[PDB]
């Protein structure tokens, strides 16, 4: 069916843009920052940690932009709608992708080549927001997302006809309905429909991610970093 091909193309787009390989991430779980290395990060200036973390986060976004660009029918949307969907959803996808890099056993994340806890980031002074991000990954870790499940769920995070400001809402609805069918179909074929009831509630991802982006906007205002835009019109609604 056109649906099994849509499943295959979404998984392919994901596989090509997932940035880090699951085998690598799982294999390096034992490669953990030492007390001294942690202290090294904690003593850095707020502004150097910000530069590092901002560069890594914009690179994560760019992989999500390529994921979207390779999604069947994503380019056939009007550029306004491309921007609206990426502007509402790209960071939500990055926060979802974090669960693959996150180890629930010791509440660590993969960062510059090893695993560390949220205290790595103490110099940024965002204790409560970073803790929220870690908690969200802790929740998503319990689902043991397969790669294809992550691919199909993140596709649906982006392709959402409820985002305000769409010019061709019906064209987005058609992608969304197809991806919904692809996702349900896949879950049925793998006996994993049970994850549907365990998915994060939409307002949760939305309000966590809008706080995150709001804090990044504030740091970017106090201490601008500069990046070579992959999607210039989209860069402009965030680097404006
Ligand atoms: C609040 C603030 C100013 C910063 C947030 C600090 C911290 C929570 C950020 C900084 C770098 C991020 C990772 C970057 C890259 C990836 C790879 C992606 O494929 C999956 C996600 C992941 C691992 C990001 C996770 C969140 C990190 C650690
Ligand atoms: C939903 C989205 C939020 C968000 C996006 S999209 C982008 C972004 C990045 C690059 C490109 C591109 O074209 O290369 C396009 C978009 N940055 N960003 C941020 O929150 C952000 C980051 Cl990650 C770092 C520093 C400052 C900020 Cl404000």
């Amino acid at each position: 069916t056109e649906i099994e091909h849509l499943v295959q193309s979404v998984c392919k787009s994901y596989r090509e843009t997932c940035q880090l390989r699951l085998e690598d991430l799982l294999r390096q779980r034992s490669n953990i920052f030492s007390r001294e290395e942690v202290t090294g990060y904690q003593r850095k200036s707020m502004w150097e940690m910000w530069e590092r973390c901002a560069h890594h986060l914009t690179e994560a976004i760019q992989y999500v932009v390529e994921f979207a660009k390779r999604l069947s029918g994503f380019m056939e949307l009007c550029q306004n709608d491309q921007i609206v969907l990426l502007k509402a959803g790209a960071m939500e996808v990055v926060l979802v992708r974090m669960c693959r890099a996150y180890n629930a056993d010791n509440r660590t994340v993969f960062f510059e080549g090893k695993y560390g806890g949220m205290e790595l980031f103490r110099a940024l002074g965002c204790s409560e927001l970073i803790s929220s991000i870690f908690d969200f990954s802790h929740s998503l870790s319990a689902l043991h997302f397969s790669e294809d499940e992550i691919a199909l769920y993140t596709a649906l995070v982006l392709i959402n006809a409820h985002r305000p400001g769409l010019q061709e809402k019906r064209k987005v609805e058609q992608l969304q309905y197809n991806l919904e069918l692809a996702f349900h179909h896949h879950l049925h074929k793998t006996h994993r429909q049970s994850i549907l009831a365990k998915l994060p509630p939409k307002g949760k991802l939305r309000s966590l991610c809008s706080q995150h982006v709001e804090r990044l906007q504030i740091f970017q205002h106090l201490h601008p970093i500069v990046v070579q835009a992959a999607f210039p019109p989209l860069y402009k609604e965030l680097f404006s």
